[PDB]
């Protein structure tokens, strides 16, 4: 007879009662199930009844591959889980956290904590638009963003991924939602998930909770504090986020209070599920519950327990599915975790797939591709690149000559430094490669290549990675660019607690400086030690990670813009200073948050 489930026409909670009310114990554990491709395969998804699958930081079908071969491996994938007794679409999801950075050509954003310098939420929001269609358009439809953390000490190797140590600017950015899954209804209860179509995806906020108050910003670490700072600090923004509609909720490494996320049930359930009224559903990460014991994975039955009746719906296992699947038959088959629980799981993730329209639209539509890397994204990202900027210092002393804007038509000029005309450090972490990468990567503009296309023709450009004093000195330069900074990095391997950029950096900018005036572009996912720098330079601009469109920074060294940038963070004057936040007693900030000198286009 007639299937409801099936049909397109009738409401979102109808057909999820419906199809729940069909599936077995193995289908309703394989959609909690999420596999990364890696280990993925059409019997492996068709047997298992998999309800998603993953691609972790630099899982890619090959390198380099183009947007239509991204579409043809998930459609593959695909195609396995429709072929299923009940047919029920799985939902790819991607670490797409400033733009499908994954997937090489793709346009690579400014990352978050140079977002929050621009104080712009629009252009936040629109860089969720641009991002959903490179996502789309590689056939991709979830993405692990936004990344909501407020990161409080500098030392956290995923303090880039936050917009900013101040809540409210955080707050503000969830604009990211709306670009990604598009505007919700005027309607709209505050919990509910939303994804206007085939065009959108399904966006992700996390990590939950407090992830970004570790002590001493260990990552995957401890978060000691009372219950009115968990509230008033690191909870705000996933209110925003129920209100714009987020469909899912990924759950941090973090412990809160000695806790771990994974397996507090009082704020998963309790707070998010029940308080907050999230009908989403709530995803681990990568491996979250094997790290609920120690040593990880000591104990992977209590890990699956505890992370189920906590409240988690999705797991991202991601490798052995297996034992995930066997485990969790084994505790229901036993009472030990009651049908209720994993009913509420599945009614979560499907509402999702429907509410998105992945059963209308499975598979990838080929005429998206075309919006990987589409020169519009780019002039975007060239934009919010510009924005994020932060100039620090715009001449030695208070009545010398304001050295930026520099003039476009000069005899002869010097672009160095080790982040000059290297478009992988540029970008940083997640990109191309999870930890990041050094090198030409994917398709950009090095600040050297932006430099030469900004000139008059009659201006000579010589570029130098390492000069020593005497090169600058005798070269008859009217001044240099020098840009130098952090390497990429990711989680665990970013995290630092001298906080000093690598060498050579400084003296290459002591060298050039000393020689001519000169303008330091620093880059980093950070705050650093730059009394030094500042010291040495004429002027200085904190660019952050500007990501693949180089060009954004020189559009703001030559005047083409003025500086609008806001420090999104405090500047320490030293490591142990940190923790330092805008608002404590001690503050005694370098540069206080919301500093930034500004310029006038020319
Ligand atoms: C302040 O703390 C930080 C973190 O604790 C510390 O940096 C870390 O230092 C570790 C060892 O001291 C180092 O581990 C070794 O890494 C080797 C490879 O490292 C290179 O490649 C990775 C990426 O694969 C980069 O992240 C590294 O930065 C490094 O990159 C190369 O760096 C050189 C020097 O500038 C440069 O000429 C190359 O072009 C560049 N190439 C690349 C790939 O970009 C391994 O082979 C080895 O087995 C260890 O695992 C950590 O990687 C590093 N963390 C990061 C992200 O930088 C920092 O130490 C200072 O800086 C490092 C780079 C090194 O020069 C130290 O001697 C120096 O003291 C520390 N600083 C202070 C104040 O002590
Ligand atoms: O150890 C592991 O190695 C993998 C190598 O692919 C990494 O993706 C994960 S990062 C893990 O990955 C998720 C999905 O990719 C992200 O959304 C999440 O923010 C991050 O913590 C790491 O915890
Ligand atoms: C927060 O971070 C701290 C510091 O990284 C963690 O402490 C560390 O805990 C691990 C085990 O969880 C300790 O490992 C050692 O392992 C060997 C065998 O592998 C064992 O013989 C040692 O006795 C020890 O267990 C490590 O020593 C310890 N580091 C120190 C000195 O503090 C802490 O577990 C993290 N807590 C949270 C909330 O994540
Ligand atoms: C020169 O730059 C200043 C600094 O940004 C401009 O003033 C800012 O203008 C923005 C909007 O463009 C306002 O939101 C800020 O409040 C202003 N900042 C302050 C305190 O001045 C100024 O308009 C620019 N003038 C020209 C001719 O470009």
């Amino acid at each position: 007879d007639y299937v409801l489930y099936k049909d397109a026409t009738k409401p979102v909670e109808d057909r999820v009662a419906d199809l729940l009310g069909r599936m077995t114990l193995a289908e309703k554990i394989g959609q909690m199930t999420q596999i990364e491709r890696l280990v993925a395969t059409p019997d492996v998804l068709r047997d298992n009844f998999i309800g998603s699958l993953l691609s972790g930081g630099g899982s890619v079908p090959r390198k380099g591959a183009t947007a239509k071969e991204w579409q043809d491996m998930v459609d593959g994938f695909q195609k396995a889980c429709m072929s299923t007794r009940l047919g029920i679409p799985m939902i790819y999801g991607i670490d797409a956290v400033h733009g499908q950075n994954n997937v090489y050509g793709a346009t690579i954003f400014p990352h978050n904590v140079g977002l929050g310098a621009t104080r712009d939420p629009y252009l936040v929001k629109r860089i969720g638009e641009a991002t959903a269609l490179e996502v789309r358009a590689t056939g991709i439809q979830y993405a692990f963003a936004p990344c909501i953390a407020v990161c409080r000490d500098p030392r956290w190797g995923r303090c880039y991924e936050s917009y900013s140590e101040d809540r409210r600017i955080v707050q503000s950015m969830t604009e990211l939602i709306p670009g990604l899954q598009g505007d919700v209804p005027k309607d709209f209860t505050s919990g509910m998930p939303f994804v206007a179509g085939k065009n959108k995806v399904a966006a992700c906020a996390k990590h939950f909770v407090g992830d970004g108050g570790t002590v001493d910003g260990i990552n995957e670490n401890n978060t000691i504090i009372n219950r009115e700072g968990l509230m008033n600090i690191h909870m705000p923004a996933y209110k925003n986020a129920m209100d714009k509609g987020v469909s899912t909720v990924m759950i941090s490494y973090s412990s809160w209070n000695g806790v771990k996320m994974h397996a507090n049930q009082d704020l998963v359930t309790g707070y998010l599920k029940d308080t907050l009224k999230f009908k989403g559903f709530v995803i681990s990460d990568w491996e979250g519950i094997d790290r609920i014991t120690t040593p990880a994975g000591s104990d992977y039955s209590y890990s699956v327990k505890a992370s189920i009746l906590a409240g988690l719906d999705m797991i991202m296992v991601p490798n052995k599915y297996q034992q995930f699947i066997s485990i969790l038959t084994g505790h229901v088959n036993g009472g030990v975790i009651p049908m209720s629980r994993i009913d509420d799981a599945v009614t979560r993730i499907l509402r999702v797939k429907f509410t998105m329209g992945l059963f209308e639209n499975p598979y990838a539509d080929p005429a998206m591709a075309e919006q990987l890397g589409k020169q519009e994204h780019r002039d975007l990202a060239r934009e919010a690149a510009r924005k994020s900027l932060v100039l620090l210092k715009n001449g030695k002393t208070s009545t010398d000559a304001p050295l930026l804007p520099l003039p476009k038509k000069a005899p002869k000029i010097l672009v160095a430094g080790s982040h000059a005309d290297n478009l992988g450090y540029q970008c940083g972490g997640w990109t191309i490669e999870w930890q990041g990468d050094t090198g030409r990567t994917t398709v950009g503009t090095t600040i050297l290549e932006a430099v030469k296309a900004a000139v008059d023709p009659s201006t000579v450009v010589v570029f130098a990675e390492n000069p020593d004093a005497e090169f600058v000195k005798s070269g008859g330069f009217s001044y240099a660019i020098v840009a130098v900074g952090e390497h990429p990095y990711t989680e665990t391997k970013g995290d630092n607690l001298n906080l000093t950029i690598p060498e050579p950096g400084l003296s290459t900018v002591q060298a050039v400086c000393g020689g001519v005036r000169c303008a330091t572009v620093l880059i980093s996912g950070r705050p650093v030690v730059v009394q030094p720098l500042l010291a040495a330079s004429d002027a200085l601009v904190a660019a952050w990670l500007p990501g693949s469109e180089g060009q954004g920074v020189t559009d703001a060294l030559f005047g083409d813009f003025g500086f609008t940038g806001r420090l999104p963070r405090t500047w320490f004057k030293s490591v142990d200073q940190l923790p330092m936040n805008v608002g404590d007693a001690h503050y005694d900030p370098l540069f206080r948050l919301g500093y930034g000198l500004t310029t006038n286009a020319t």
